[PDB]
């Protein structure tokens, strides 16, 4: 896989952010993670949704460098969103959310699953520490 630079436009939710990628505005969905969301009526604001959303937002807004990393399979979903691992100063946002108990590892779709075991590892630790969603 390779990392490519991007620039923050707007964080929309815990797991969806708008970035400037190769000069174009694009919505990215973070690969392999489900955060509780603030967006959806059938739901409303679920618990830990505002927390997940502020975390992603702060981590990206305070970064020196943001990079996106596409996996081996398809790179957009049916809504036109890019499917990627997003890094803030070299730290994967998708993992950071899971490690903090602010996201679950999603239902995985091969072949987009390179960092799957890494993420499950972090999720088991957050579970062991009874953090946030696991509290």
């Amino acid at each position: 896989l390779h990392k490519e630079p991007a620039t923050l436009i707007k964080a929309i939710d815990g797991d969806t952010v708008k970035l400037m990628y190769k000069g174009q505005p694009m919505t990215f969905r973070l690969l392999l993670v489900d955060t509780p969301e603030t967006k959806h009526p059938k739901k409303g604001v679920e618990k830990y949704g505002p927390e997940a959303s502020a975390f992603t937002k702060k981590m990206l807004e305070n970064a020196k460098k943001i990079e996106v990393e596409f996996d081996k399979g398809q790179r957009t979903d049916k809504y036109g969103r890019g499917l990627a691992y997003v890094y803030a100063d070299g730290k994967m946002v998708n993992e950071a959310l899971v490690r903090q108990g602010l996201a679950k590892v999603a239902y995985v779709y091969k072949p987009n699953n390179t960092h799957e075991q890494h993420l499950r590892k972090s999720e088991a630790q957050a579970k062991k520490e009874k953090l946030n969603i696991w509290s």
